[PDB]
């Protein structure tokens, strides 16, 4: 009973010690509800809840809180600092540590040998490249994490990093009953699966017959409200001829030109429209190969606003519409969609977390489960700049030769990190919005180095660089600093003139503040602007010490 | 009550009186839209006409009054020189009628080898517009009449030297000139004040920007004069904008004042210019009109006509960093030229003849108020002369017809892919506005509000069924119109774009994608946009236009207007 389970999980988020706050409701058409929860001492943890009804929407977004604190999943994009990183378990205490072998291999008490040729057919996966971001601790080796193997029920250990990387938030889930997370989790395995399927390969589906979508009415009632109100829909059945649980229900948007297309699963065909539907941009498109790309497929999952073939619509579907159904008791609901991976010979990894006082699962089915492929591994590591965190965190407050400054630059490069990426994201930092790290990118530290190395002519190249892509986003203050900044170096280009004639002007437009700022810069002396120094626990970030807060009543909670 | 601000002729509050009762009586219902009064002695406001749209101005002033009288002031500047009808052909009954621009006007027939007719110029302006003696005499046929067969309209000036009439093609006037050193005014000098003082304003402007020139401060004593003004700048530093005023006299040489707006919370700086003979009223000038891009160390990019131009249009114009530098290039001059407007008008016209530049102007009193036009070709051209060759603003005069006859319009197939190469042949750029090129006053609600050439290139390439070029125009239309086209034109066009791609793919077929396309565009969209594509029905949202463009009832309210002024021009002649 959705009044039981919230009761429930209220009080045990409350005995666990945590603070949970409803931040903002929302019923846009009849039958549909979400609601956005959060924790009233850490900013960063926080879900999302969604249902036909108003408790279903907040037992959802309930549930998802125990979902993701049971999977340690909101800390999954930080590194949580040298004390935790060196302390007794870092995720959890039945993990498993094997240390780095003298020619690099990956440990042979990990993995299995399925998983060995999926993950790295090539053999040439190294072991210095799994490890975890958490701890990021090279010394104490490749983390990993016990899964029970399904099919002969044994324990195989998956590092952390490739679990990370690869599986995400996928085939995640907590239930009142062991079984009921299941199904759910596994669900979810399907919805993902199927839709990259059907996306990818471009794949005409069959519509949902009316007098089927009418035994289902609370739905029906949501799509006229939607389509009445301005916006064409389409209901599609994803089983792709009867095989798999997954309704697609498609909205246009004809005021934009755009489609927006949401996937859901699970074993009664109703559940699973409804689920497809409370879920609810980019134009369709007749680039066959622009819709398959693996980062087209990638975005769907962060948010839905990926490419959908025009193919979808077609009128000639490519099967055949099933009027399926897999349901019965969660137990059997259970057993027959773990029947539809052995039948398609993919084993299946499920772990189990109780250590919150509610199940939580997470399942692993590679060949199915992957949201990004192995080759990001090697290519997309979230820990790739595990290495250089404790050498970019100094640099505020370094006094280092000019050298050394330009050969981290060149480094960078040698390394081939996208100017782009958010160095906060590259290094697990959870700095918080009011302060420099917040917003700096690669090419902006670059500005930063070429400043303090004296190398201005660069400098200049990557602080226009920084405006260009940044400004934006960055504070009045910053935004400011960046303008003044710019102009000083592009003074320095004119060997006409003199820096003397302009310092009045400058000091009127700018400001005393940003005007003595951006010459220490210049001058190599303070170059990293508005940068504090970090310690290795990661104090200098208020916003971090509420999440590693958070994270020790995760740790106590586990003992 | 009686308000005498200096320089003006008569009590602003008579001024007022006399020009409202003057509008009224010549037919137009004016009213005054909105108010503004930002910092302590700045006000405007805005004035339109009840029945033209498009005909409307900006007063600006220090007391409320002072902004009604420059509104009103502007609108009898605006009316007397034509200058509201000036971006706008007049159609065919007002081209063949008796008199197109003034009464006085007067047409020269082209000539058989088409050099520029005898009667019109001088020697000093064939000189200055046409160097090279390239200029060719179709090319100066004005835009309001288009009409080649009657031939160049020129229009009189009285040349100040000698005191002779001088013809100057109203197609020169009008594209170098523009609205520069128009005036209208109380007295007959009291105009020619402003408007010779306008001329020094945006030359001296033009020289200060162009060279990066660095100014000298007005001294803090010397500002303490005129506390009014002292008092709206300090407003607007506290408002967190520094100001910086300057004497741009260039060494006392003319009356002209500079005043520059900084914005440090977008790193931005403003520069306005003025010029009056009496100091204090140029100072203020410059400030009220501060509220009526980034400095640069780039010697060249300032420097360049085009910034020059936008800064005229706009002021969103390029500044040289040097303008601010601490060291001046002149020292400060406590300036003075004042007296009566009959001897300002002596002093300013002594510094022209110190330049040696001919002045030419030309007297309009048939509105009721006197109003002046002047010309100093060398110091008050906005425009450079190479654009009477390469930026004509009557250069598509000869397609009018041919491009207003498209819709519904059924040609041959070739006959619209030529076209295509003919506007490419001609050299139009394709971001061009079509309704600015023909002299259309379209109004807001219909295709050709927003044609440009290359939507233009587009619909033309549907007509004479190239569907492989009707794609990259469609593509070009959408990605550099769409954010401005009505909900239904952005519609069609997704539609259209969606058609044109699936056309493409080859294995593909069309009637499956039927029915998804009439739910994401709507029925009456997707059999536009095929209409389109067979080439029946190209010209989307375009209605047929008649040579009195009665089709726009934007461009019927105009000549409406212009009617008004015929009757009043044939009364005073
Ligand atoms: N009574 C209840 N109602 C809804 N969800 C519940 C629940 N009890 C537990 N849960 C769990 O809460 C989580 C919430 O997610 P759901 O609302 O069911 C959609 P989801 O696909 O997992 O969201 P996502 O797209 O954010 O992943 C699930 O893991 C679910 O198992
Ligand atoms: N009594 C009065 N008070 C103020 N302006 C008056 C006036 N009588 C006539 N005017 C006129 O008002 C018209 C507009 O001039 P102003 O707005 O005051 C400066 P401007 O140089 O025309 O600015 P602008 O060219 O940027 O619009 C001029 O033709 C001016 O001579
Ligand atoms: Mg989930
Ligand atoms: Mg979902
Ligand atoms: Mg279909
Ligand atoms: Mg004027
Ligand atoms: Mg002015
Ligand atoms: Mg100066």
């Amino acid at each position: 009973a959705l009044e039981d389970s919230i009761a429930r999980f209220q009080q045990k988020l409350s005995d666990l010690g945590f603070q949970i706050e409803e931040a903002s409701w929302l019923n846009p058409v009849p039958n549909v509800w979400s609601v956005h929860i959060r924790d009233k001492e850490c900013a960063l943890c926080f879900t999302n809840g969604k249902g036909a009804t108003k408790k279903a929407a907040l037992a959802s977004a309930l549930g998802e809180y125990f979902e993701r604190l049971s999977t340690n999943y909101f800390f999954a994009d930080f590194w949580l600092g040298e004390t935790i990183a060196n302390g007794p378990f870092v995720h959890y205490p039945n993990e498993k540590w094997f240390p780095l072998t003298e020619n690099d291999d990956v440990p042979e008490g990990l993995l299995d040998d399925r998983l060995r040729a999926f993950y790295d057919p090539e053999n040439e996966l190294t072991g210095s490249m799994l490890i975890d971001l958490q701890s990021g601790n090279e010394d104490r080796g490749i983390c990993g994490l016990p899964f029970t193997r399904q099919s002969d029920n044994q324990t195989v250990y998956i590092p952390m990093n490739i679990i990370g990387n690869l599986y995400v938030s996928n085939g995640m889930s907590a239930g009142n009953t062991r079984n009921e997370a299941r199904v759910q989790g596994l669900s979810e395995v399907f919805e993902r699966y199927v839709k990259n399927r059907i996306i990818a390969e471009s794949i005409s589906l069959p519509e949902i017959p009316a007098d089927v979508l009418a035994r289902y009415p609370a739905v029906v009632e949501a799509i006229e409200t939607l389509e009445a109100e301005g916006f064409p829909i389409f209901a599609y059945d994803g089983s792709l001829g009867g095989q798999y649980p997954v309704i697609c229900v498609v909205l246009f948007n004809p005021a934009n030109g755009t489609c927006f297309a949401s996937f859901g699963a699970h074993p009664d065909f109703g559940v699973a429209l409804e689920r497809t539907v409370t879920e609810l941009f980019t134009p369709p498109t007749f680039d066959d190969e622009e819709v398959a790309e693996h980062t087209n497929l990638e975005t769907h999952f962060i948010d839905s606003s990926g490419l959908i073939s025009w193919d979808l619509f077609k009128q000639d579907a490519d099967y055949p519409f099933v009027d399926w159904n897999f349901s019965g008791t969660t137990e059997e609901e259970f057993a027959t969609l773990m029947a539809i991976f052995n039948k398609e010979d993919k084993e299946v990894y499920i772990a189990d977390y109780e250590h919150l006082g509610v199940y939580a699962c997470r399942i692993i089915v590679p060949g199915m489960s992957d949201i990004y492929p192995a080759e990001d591994l090697w290519l997309a590591n979230n820990s790739m700049g595990s290495h250089l965190r404790e050498t970019i965190l100094s640099l505020p407050g370094s006094e280092w030769e000019k050298e050394d400054y330009l050969n981290l630059i060149e480094q960078l490069d040698e390394e081939g990190f996208d100017d782009f990426t958010r160095v906060r994201e590259l290094l697990g930092l959870a700095t918080g919005s009011d302060n420099g790290w917040y917003t700096l990118r690669i090419g902006e530290l670059k500005a930063m180095l070429a400043l303090a190395g004296g190398d201005l002519e660069q400098a200049l190249v990557w602080t226009e660089w920084t405006m260009e892509f940044n400004s934006s986003v960055f504070s009045p203050e910053r935004a400011n600093y960046y303008r003044c900044l710019q102009t000083l170096l592009l003074l320095a280009q004119e060997e006409d003139r003199q820096p003397l004639q302009y310092l009045n002007a400058f000091v009127r437009m700018y400001g005393a503040d940003a005007v003595e700022a951006a010459s220490a810069a210049m001058s190599g002396e303070a170059a990293f602007y508005g940068l504090q120094p970090v310690d290795s626990d990661l104090h200098a970030f208020a916003a971090h010490q509420s999440l590693l807060k958070a994270y020790e009543k995760l740790q106590r909670a586990k003992a």
